[PDB]
């Protein structure tokens, strides 16, 4: 059972802009995804202060970076609060309609694509380097779901019965053929040190 949805016009326009605009500084996609993981981890940390049972689905708060050269994928895994099915469908928990508007207005006032995260739509910077993105998530209040999109105006949502996660979100980037540098250990280390050196959770870079 696969459900197919149309992106709202503003989000489809944002995705087309990220895919078709000439912009060389693509590495910022990783900072944006680590930042989103950190926000998810802050949220489960805060909720767990008053209700420690929210950590029954996993006490470890961390971020893993998993490159796979054979599949040409870079996966970012976190054990944050996760997302419900309703949040996935509602632009992955983002204010994507108003955020896209504010980002578009900023771009005309002197901003560049690297400032995308300031408008709450940093997730979509994944399309600077990925031809397809799969988001697997598990929130304490819902079942495990997989969201997927190759852009083109639509996304799918399905239940995910393979590999239960416990709690959190997994973003799988199916890299564009000319963006395989982001699977190289030295390149990932460089980007984490440059843009994410002070994140408040352990970031483990897996090796092959
Ligand atoms: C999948 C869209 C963006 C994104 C979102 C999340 N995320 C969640 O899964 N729950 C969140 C609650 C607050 C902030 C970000 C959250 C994440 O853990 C990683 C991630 O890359």
């Amino acid at each position: 059972e696969v459900e197919t949805f149309a992106f709202q016009a503003e989000i489809a326009q944002l995705m087309s802009l990220i895919i078709n605009t000439f912009y060389s500084n693509k590495e910022i996609f990783l900072r944006e995804l680590i930042s989103n993981s950190s926000d998810a981890l802050d949220k489960i940390r805060y909720e767990s202060l008053t209700d420690p049972s929210k950590l029954d689905s996993g006490k470890e708060l961390h971020i893993n970076l998993i490159p796979n050269k054979q599949d040409r994928t870079l996966t970012i895994v976190d054990t944050g609060i996760g997302m419900t099915k309703a949040d996935l469908i509602n632009n992955l928990g983002t204010i994507a309609k108003s955020g896209t508007k504010a980002f578009m207005e900023a771009l005309q006032a002197g901003a560049d694509i690297s400032m995308i995260g300031q408008f709450g739509v940093g997730f979509y910077s994944a399309y600077l380097v990925a031809e397809k993105v799969t988001v697997i998530t598990k929130h304490n209040d819902d079942e495990q779901y997989a969201w997927e999109s190759s852009a083109g105006g639509s996304f799918t949502v399905r239940t995910d019965t393979g590999e239960p996660m416990g709690r959190g979100t997994k973003v799988i980037l199916h890299l564009k053929e000319d963006q395989t540098e982001y699977l190289e250990e030295r390149r990932i280390k460089e980007i984490v040190k440059k843009h994410s050196q002070f994140i408040g959770y352990p970031i483990t870079l897996f090796v092959e």
